[PDB]
């Protein structure tokens, strides 16, 4: 039983030699080499039984995990738990190891314009499959992209994931979000809770600038401020834009803004491909309708080289439709996860 950060792991002996990787709210992820196996793995320790929203977080990530299959994807190789629902007070999501993250290697290392085309494919196609299952990520951002050596890209951390509810994305103005605030597309501050594929698509593009120049375009210090870097680059939303936000609240806010012009692509960035800021034009677009789809992205030139419908795999089993856990309390929530657990006992 090693210790790590002051949290204990419960998966020797197996599992042994405990390095720290990250952290999360009610999570921790370690490295670890898997005796019997002859390689280092990942290890994420989840710890949700306290809370009801942490067991539906929990249920939702492995039961996504263990029905997806796909090259840019991170998938479960085990999982660890007590035997018994009385003795389950934690669980461990065994993974395959990738040596970093986009977030370690921008804070260091310039990329090639190739780096970042096959990247951004990467990411795209492990999102065609997501968005094929009928299901979203909500949290795509660079530290939640690992890299390898040969410069392979696995998306991870699907802990905010649900099944896309369309019919029922409307809300109020500055209605809270729990994603993370840099990649955060305008609509979640006006009217979005966020149940569209659309949602994803504004990350990724958030992410395509920050791999252009090494830094965040949208670097709001709090939660109100994140609409203002928005606006601050892509002006003010348009009469037909403005139209799409019903709510009183929400739209006589942007009416009360004073007439700000759109910040041109190519002075943000003076060395970026032309086509890559084509691309990223439409990714970072302020209208969720207008905005392009991951399977559109994939046509688009920037990515010709790379583009291969016959390659770029969709789900067999897509989710029907999301699961109620809100409504059930932490323990019904519980017996769910045991029962979900329970083919790797
Ligand atoms: C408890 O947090 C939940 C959210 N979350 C945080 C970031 C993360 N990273 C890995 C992972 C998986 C495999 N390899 C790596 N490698 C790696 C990255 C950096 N440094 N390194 C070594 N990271 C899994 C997760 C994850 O699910």
């Amino acid at each position: 039983p090693e210790m790590v950060r002051g949290q204990v792991f419960d998966v020797g002996p197996r599992y042994t030699n405990l390095s720290y990787i990250g952290e999360g709210a009610y999570g921790m992820v370690c490295s670890a080499y898997d005796n019997l196996n002859k390689v280092r793995v990942a290890i994420k320790k989840i710890s949700p039984f306290e809370h009801q929203t942490y067991c539906q977080r929990t249920l939702r990530e492995i039961k996504i995990l263990l029905r997806f299959r796909h090259e840019n994807i991170i998938g479960i190789n085990d999982i660890i738990r007590a035997p018994t629902i009385e003795q389950m007070k934690d669980v461990y999501i065994v993974q395959d190891l990738m040596e970093t993250d986009l977030y370690k290697l921008l804070k260091t290392q310039h990329l090639s314009n190739d780096h970042i085309c096959y990247f951004l494919y990467q990411i795209l196609r492990g999102l065609k499959y997501i968005h094929s299952a009928n299901v979203l990520h909500r949290d795509l951002k660079p530290s939640n992209l690992l890299l390898n050596t040969t410069c392979d890209l696995k998306i991870c951390d699907f802990g905010l994931a649900r099944v896309a509810d369309p019919d029922h994305d409307h809300t109020g103005f500055l209605t809270e979000y729990v994603a993370t605030r840099w990649y955060r597309a305008p609509e979640i501050m006006l009217n979005s809770k966020g149940y569209t594929k659309s949602i994803d698509i504004w990350s990724v593009g958030c992410i395509l600038a920050e791999m252009l120049s090494n830094r965040p375009i949208f670097p709001g210090k709090h939660y109100l401020d994140q609409l203002n870097h928005i606006l601050g680059i892509l002006g003010s939303p348009s009469q037909e834009d403005l139209n799409c936000i019903i709510n009183l609240k929400a739209r006589n806010y942007l009416l009360s803004l004073p007439h700000k012009n759109k910040v041109p692509w190519n002075r943000l960035f003076p060395n970026a491909d032309s086509k890559a800021l084509d691309l990223l034009d439409k990714m970072l677009t302020f209208n969720p309708h207008k905005r392009i789809e991951v399977e559109q992205a994939l046509a688009h030139p920037y990515l010709e080289q790379y583009y291969d419908p016959s390659d770029e795999p969709i789900a067999e089993a897509p989710f029907k439709f999301d699961m109620e856990l809100d409504d059930l309390p932490k323990e019904k929530l519980k017996e769910l996860i045991f029962e979900e657990t329970a083919r790797f006992q």
